[PDB]
């Protein structure tokens, strides 16, 4: 079995439960205020940051070279506009970083620096993500709060290099299954992706407490 097919299969069931989460409920129904949308762009700002810190600590290692698309995927830059928009031109020392945030950037650095073998997990889960529900989300932000269709305060949902999103996951899905897979690498990078999953629904569980 491929290891694209392997993740989506095991993935799946966590999916539902993340696309359903309160938070992502709400989004969905357009119930979603600057507020809101300002702590979890925040949190990504963070997640990413971590994220693709050990991606290029990595990007010359056989275990995950293969999906080294720092042109095409790469959220850090677009987040850091998107925290100057919300934030302002000090958001460095103005944004939040949450408990259930640095848990997730804890366990992005764990990987990238011990266990570099399962950060295609982590790439996987929010990348793919992001070409998928996130374009979807990008829209319902845009008409719930009045975003211009010129892009400000949304780069994080644009991917200026990617033509066309459904064509480039194939790509990365194909590519995937290029990686040298063993039957433990295989069972590992499919649990950590499923851990990959939890840390985001726990962060939007935080994050919707906190706003009530
Ligand atoms: C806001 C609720 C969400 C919606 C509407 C949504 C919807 C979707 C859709 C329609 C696909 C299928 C795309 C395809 O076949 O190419 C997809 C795939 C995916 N989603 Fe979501 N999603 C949501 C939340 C999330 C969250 C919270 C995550 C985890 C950060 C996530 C990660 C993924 C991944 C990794 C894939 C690719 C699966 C695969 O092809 O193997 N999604 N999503």
């Amino acid at each position: 079995q491929d290891l694209s097919e392997a993740l989506k299969e095991a993935t799946k069931e966590v999916h539902i439960r993340a696309e359903n989460s309160e938070f992502m409920r709400n989004f969905q129904k357009g119930q979603v205020s600057r507020e809101g949308f300002k702590l979890v762009m925040a949190s990504l700002y963070h997640i990413y940051t971590a994220l693709e810190e050990e991606i290029e600590r990595n990007k010359q290692n056989p275990v995950y070279a293969p999906l080294y698309f720092p042109e095409e995927l790469h959220r850090r830059a677009a987040l850091e506009q998107d925290m100057a928009f919300w934030y302002g031109p000090h958001w460095q020392e103005a944004i939040p970083y949450t408990p259930a945030t640095q848990h997730y950037v804890k366990r992005l650095h764990e990987v990238g620096g011990t266990h570099p073998e399962l950060l295609v997990a982590h790439a996987y889960t929010r990348y793919l993500g992001d070409l998928s529900g996130g374009q979807v989300l990008k829209k319902i932000a845009q008409k719930a709060m009045a975003l211009p269709s010129s892009g400000e305060g949304l780069a994080f949902f644009t991917f200026p290099s990617i033509d066309n999103p459904t064509k480039f996951k194939q790509l990365y899905r194909a590519r995937m299954n290029t990686l040298e897979m063993t039957p433990e690498v295989k069972h590992r990078v499919t649990e950590e992706a499923k851990t990959a999953f939890l840390l985001n629904i726990e962060l939007f569980e935080e994050l919707q407490a906190l706003l009530t």
